[PDB]
């Protein structure tokens, strides 16, 4: 009796912190994990497949434009040669109310590749909103 | 008490300088800063991600056409061999009144490399409609 | 006081000569000007860009087919090996009672190198439609 | 037995690339300044900098 039923978590229950401060992002997109595949095949049958080399994380941050705010693009601007501040990033999904955390995306050595203004078109109605690319070494995720 | 909301600025409003004279645009984009990524691998496990060198700023700028008006045209014509002038762009969002500037893109050294017609259309009732396209050197942007 | 307001000229008021002689046409497309771009780095950080060669044009027309009506056809038709009559091609944008020209775009030396018949479709109740695209040397807008 | 050592060394030859520019002579006004066996021999430095 008495038949238990879990519904998944709504995708906008989310918060971001970059580094050690938390900042209020419109979407997040790219924790993906890839592995290669590497193949041996013998004459004799044999075919073996394993794992190869782990990849590289690439993730895409959006949101708006506000006054008085270009925290992201002095981010990107600090680049000198091949040194830049690297910070860790850290996605986790709350429950409704926002005061407990039931999972985290875990996101480590994140530098600046991309930044994108907004697209200033006069005959739309819309928000300006900027986006920023990072490459990062190595996502996890722990269960809360 | 008193939780203060913030909504960000409308893509619409922004007013657009050319050199030193104030031209009326209809779509600006294409102000990105892109880095390459350089990376280095051990045989240990090291692995080494750097930003790379920065790639130059490709800008497209759409307006409308309008009788005796012919100052794009006018200067994408004026390339002899390599010789051209280079301004500077500036794009800026101003408040709901447009007496005050919140946030500006500045563009360094800007030079036109195409020029686009509008298609002539017997059987459309829209406007016609320029495009230039300008390659630029570095791209700032400041928080008024 | 007395704020005055332009509006852009609409796109279908167009006037299209072939050599001297005016043809009524439908869509004119691919008025463009484009130049390549030469870039030259050092070791310093120099990065100089400036403008390359000047691209040909290619400009497509398209027009109906009526009735004892074959100049675009005898055109194309009458290339010899590399001889073929070249024509100078006239687009004006003019006024709404069509009295007076607003803008030209000259076009020079331009041949044909493809002819399109329109494709008989015995579903269809639209009109049948020849295309035509011509190779040129130059484009240059002139304000009246 | 058989004994591998190090023998003489070789000379250096180095090739430098460079645009063309504005009355811009000096690489080919040293080149062209050799007599018989004689011209200016100089030190060369290449730095990597930040």
């Amino acid at each position: 009796e008495q038949i238990a039923v879990e519904y998944p978590i709504p995708t906008y229950r989310f918060v971001v912190s970059v580094g050690d401060e938390q900042i209020p992002f419109n979407n997040v997109s790219g924790l993906d994990v890839h592995y290669d595949v590497i193949e041996y095949k013998d004459g004799i049958g044999n075919y073996y497949k394993m794992p190869g080399q782990r990849q590289s994380i690439n993730i895409t941050l959006r949101k708006g434009v506000f006054p008085g705010d270009t925290k992201l693009f002095d981010w990107i601007n600090s680049i000198q040669l091949n040194q830049v501040e690297k910070k860790d990033i850290a996605i986790s999904l709350t429950n409704e109310a926002g005061t407990e955390i039931l999972m985290t995306w875990n996101v480590a050595n994140a530098f600046p590749t991309s930044f994108t203004s907004p697209s200033f078109d006069a005959t739309s109605n819309e928000i300006a909103v900027q986006e920023i690319a990072l490459t990062a070494d190595r996502v996890t995720i722990q269960a809360a």
